């Protein structure tokens, strides 16, 4: 498995050492505090109050944990995946990314601690 | 596995198909959005700048989602559990329910989507 | 998980750690030679040839790797199970057996290693 | 996961759909009845009586299920692999095969059923 946290103001995300190969089952479970600015903070699905003014992934809230396998676009986590099968022709090394508009990621604040494992497949 | 929905405003909760047993490995992840009564809804972590002001779980915030196994006390769940044991003496079928104040439920809305999994031992 | 040795001449079987409960999920693995009497021996599959004159288990040969769960009837072993659920609603610590007529394992000798682990469900 | 039948008579074997990736942990199981020759049949264990007259794998008897990963030499199988990690650098394609001297699979008959999956890592 992997467990780490993924920084709210880190616009690489984190390179995990989870391939995700052809037929992999994975489960995420994603956990804490952040915010893309303000002094309140959201848990990992995001503050669904805030529009999309550019976000990385579109089909998630700013300040939603989200993920990348290889060099796909982005794919939402929020609080987790469970027993998750990805689409065809995707494959590839999980990364995991704080959702926000590029170049705004400067006064984030938090963190999220998120767990991934492959399930029996 | 489990899978189903915990209405906000079920203050008994909602009992799973989980019979937790004496060394058993659980994962569970849960999404979605709820209120304890105002407009605003807060995902499975709950609002953490609400008080306690009598929650069945002192461990979690208002509007997290906890969990019963069998006669056990409130145990915080929140986003999830990964690949997690319970302490000893602690079996039965796991409830899930809204952390609220008791007889405050029948303004609350919304649900969350909860899996459960046993994993491998 | 438990691995330990199954002995062809023990009539009382190998008590092992795992309690299969209701759902679970389980896998064995099954290797070795062992013997009823003759000089030949055969593997947990038993002996295909050899006449039920008794055996502790009518469903699986003479010489091959049968269980109980609780104090559940035999149940085939064979070389082993893949993610096997029980038919039933049985309950209890499984035992290993070598499959044979009460009585006549006095000319036995060999045995089993047995891996089993529950998988997740 | 993968359920089908190698074929004693067929000395290609059979190719299944798991494709085995470094880090990946697989359960194998094989059963059933199958012969080189005579009118006795043997398991995936297969004859331990039987001499190595030029063997696909000589660390397993002639009758024995046995397998390549992609462009690995043969490993043996027998009755199965519980929880089973591959040597530095094996991956690909799993091919399962009856342990026979490369020329003579016409004088065989019967098969193994077996399932492989991949466990959680």
């Amino acid at each position: 498995a992997w467990k780490g946290e993924v920084l709210a103001n880190n616009e690489a995300g984190q390179v995990t050492s989870i391939i995700y190969n052809p037929g992999d089952v994975i489960t995420i479970v994603a956990a804490g505090w952040a915010s893309y600015g303000p002094t309140q903070k959201w848990g990992p699905q995001g503050d669904r109050e805030h529009p999309d003014q550019g976000l990385i992934c579109h089909d998630a809230f700013c300040g939603a944990l989200v993920m990348k396998i290889g060099n796909s676009g982005t794919i939402p986590v929020n609080t987790g995946l469970f027993r998750w099968v990805a689409p065809n022709n995707v494959q590839g090394a999980i990364t995991l990314i704080y959702n926000d508009v590029p170049g705004t990621y400067g006064n984030n604040s938090g963190s999220f601690s998120v767990n991934i494992g492959k399930d029996q497949s």
